[PDB]
């Protein structure tokens, strides 16, 4: 799958058809509320599990107390290298996962269509089939559905299969 | 792939079968193997490489020493501030990982099939094949052995798709 | 020759992951550089992140206390310990977390590149079981480099393939 549909306004994930009738996009709004939903968690998460208490850091020993400002300073600057780095990498690792999300989710869509169309119709290589017989709208939704009744176009399908001879 | 076997007790990931005989339940013993080793050794890591050393928690600061009491408390409050969110984000983390390894154990089972029988079985959308000729018990069970004998029903196979 | 749902090849010098083929004309690996590449920049990619991120400054960590400041030293000690224990933990479930995650990471590339070739040889070939595809039709080198390409013509091998499907039985 080689980018995205601008012209996909509705959602996140979906289907792009052309037939005699038209094109136009549509999409599947059952996955798309799952990812939408999964990631606004994933963001909610990573804020609300933060628990902060009441601090008033604020430098207040003498210059012959140094030895003391010093050992806060120590500890000080190492939670700003722990958080710091865990920070990042937390960002960082999170954001792999997320874009292999999305990744996974679009897979998903096109091996639902692919198990339907089988032999009916040829994997381009690119996230699109080509169908060997007509398609209408109707035939469109029913592979939106999970509903594509194979064995309707099968025969068609075949002379157009064998037809290149 | 929707939905888990309540009644299937054996095992973790399996197969579920229905013929003229009947129907029932088998777990794959392999895979589940593999997978309650790889859970177990996840949990006892994230116990094991954690170490505590002895230490004395405890408040002996006077009423003329509140600045070291106070960095004191500054000092406890950033580590339970540490370890909590540390601790939270983990397992959140690691529960993610453990159910999409679940899944990717289960979707390695199917393929394991898949390959086994290509244009003898009609695949299903969700995890099930509908086989084009008639497997008896004898028949699905080297379908979980990997031994199915693909050319033995090969032929039958080409006749029920045009019928 | 077995697939790579059976161990890699020692062979395969070339690359991280690859093909092999064998037709008439002979036999031999073939890395495909494009996803070795990605695969190679990722985990350098990971490897300088983990590095990279970390952000440390200048301290003079000794001890300068007295034998009348034994609650103070005290309240160091713990401070010590317990960036030394957060280090460790993260430090070692970093590395194994993300170990989990790079095998994986091949795993995915490996099977991607399988999935490539089976989707191109639908029924023109049969599928072994062990990653290996075998051809119902003669492929010879420029066949097998459009497999590799992605440009592999189904049409063009599909009535010789359905040919040779059909002589087991008889
Ligand atoms: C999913 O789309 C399918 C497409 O086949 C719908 O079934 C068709 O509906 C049309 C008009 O609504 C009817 O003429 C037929 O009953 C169906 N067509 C065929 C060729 O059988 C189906 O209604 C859609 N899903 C839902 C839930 O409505
Ligand atoms: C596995 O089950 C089959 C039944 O189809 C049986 O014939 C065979 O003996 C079993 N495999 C082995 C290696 O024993």
């Amino acid at each position: 799958i080689e980018g995205g549909w601008q012209g996909m306004v509705d959602g996140w994930y979906g289907y792009h058809h052309s037939n005699e009738q038209g094109s136009g996009y549509a999409a599947d709004k059952e996955s798309t509320q799952k990812a939408i939903d999964g990631v606004t968690n994933k963001v909610n998460s990573i804020i609300d599990k933060m628990n902060t208490q009441f601090e008033a850091v604020g430098r207040e020993f003498n210059n012959l107390e140094r030895r003391i400002e010093n050992l806060n300073k120590k500890m000080e600057d190492g939670f700003l290298d722990v958080w710091t780095y865990n920070a990042e990498l937390l960002v960082l690792m999170e954001n792999e996962r997320t874009l292999d999300f999305h990744d996974s989710n679009v897979r998903n869509l096109y091996d639902k269509v692919r198990l339907q169309l089988k032999d009916n119709a040829k994997e381009l290589g690119n996230g699109c089939f080509e169908f060997y017989h007509k398609c209408d709208n109707e035939c469109m939704e029913s592979v939106r559905n999970g509903t594509y009744d194979y064995p309707q176009y099968s025969e068609e399908a075949r002379l157009k299969r064998e037809e290149i001879s």
